[PDB]
């Protein structure tokens, strides 16, 4: 039981050595299409690649690379694609990325800027009337509206294929409060927007995988897709007390290194997984609950 280990490890202050084994025992796979000297330039951190096995390839003729990957999830039947927040040169591919994959929602759970320093490039317009145009990838993407709420806003996007004259709606959901140090306090605020990105519809299987993203596309972002991932299965197996957290991370961790940056947003994985589970579970008022204490106004 994950209720059970995280009371252990929490009393015995083991956070650290539980997150120091996760690092030891993952997977290690080769990185070099993300080390090329060409690709330079498309990577926003040395150290936070994309494995050569499950990156994502764009159906570019000269360079196919995005730092971005695919994380498929058998058992749980869902595929996320994780990117570092694009760079002011990988706007076009970050967009052309979410046309070839398909993708209907986009995650961020970052701001462009936190602390005085710049963690992603504005790659999405913030008013109407200034559209934004990626020459490289012939795209036009135009913010069509906007939800803004107190901890996150959602906007409504229209991405055109400036080749095919093909349309598509795209969904940004934006997690604007992450703290500028540490975790959240409580993970009622991160759990309501989990749900709200589920149900947009952007999580199903008859689109293609949801875009994640924070500054290197491992941390913030693991927490999004290793919570969502947790509670699929523990509404898949029926007895959702044999979900292990940190067996789900490791194979998550096969396909994207890193995931889960610090031992403190392990502790806040578990907590946002123990308290969706409560709805998942059959507690019909829960989400009513995180909806009032994540105070969106
Ligand atoms: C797990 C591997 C990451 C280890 C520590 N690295 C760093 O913090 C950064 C990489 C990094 C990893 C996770 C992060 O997550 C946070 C976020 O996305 O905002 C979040 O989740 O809140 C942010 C940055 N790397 C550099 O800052 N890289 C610098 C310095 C550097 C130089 C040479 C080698 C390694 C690092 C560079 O120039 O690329």
């Amino acid at each position: 039981e994950m209720e059970k280990e995280f009371e252990q490890i929490d009393k015995s202050g083991s956070w650290a050595a539980i997150y120091q084994d996760i690092r030891h025992e993952a997977s290690d796979f080769p990185c070099r299409v993300a080390k090329l000297p060409k690709n330079k330039n498309r990577n926003r951190y040395r150290d936070v690649s994309p494995f050569d096995h499950s990156r994502i390839k764009l159906h570019q003729e000269d360079n196919d690379y995005i730092n971005a990957s695919l994380i498929k999830m058998e058992e749980a039947q869902r595929s996320y694609i994780l990117t570092q927040g694009p760079l002011p040169n990988t706007c076009g591919h970050f967009w052309e990325m979410v046309w070839e994959q398909k993708s209907r929602g986009v995650v961020m759970l970052n701001r462009v800027m936190e602390k005085g320093s710049l963690k992603c490039a504005q790659y999405w317009p913030q008013k109407e009337e200034k559209e934004m145009i990626f020459e490289d990838t012939n795209l036009k993407l135009t913010l069509i509206s906007e939800d803004i709420k107190s901890y996150y806003t959602v906007r409504q996007l229209e991405l055109e294929n400036l080749t095919t004259q093909e349309t598509r709606e795209i969904l940004h959901f934006h997690y604007t409060t992450w703290p500028d140090f540490g975790v959240p306090e409580s993970p009622a605020s991160f759990l309501n927007f989990l749900f709200k990105v589920r149900e947009s519809g952007s999580l199903s299987p008859e689109h293609g995988p949801v875009v994640v993203h924070c500054s290197a596309g491992i941390g913030r972002s693991g927490t999004f897709c290793l919570a969502d991932t947790c509670l699929l299965l523990m509404d898949k197996r029926k007895d959702p007390s044999s979900v292990d957290i940190k067996k789900v991370l490791l194979d998550m961790r096969k396909f994207r290194m890193g995931l889960i940056q610090t031992a403190d947003q392990l502790r806040f994985s578990y907590l946002a997984v123990i308290e969706g589970a409560k709805f998942i579970m059959g507690d019909s008022s829960v989400q009513d609950q995180w909806k009032e204490l994540s105070h969106e106004d």
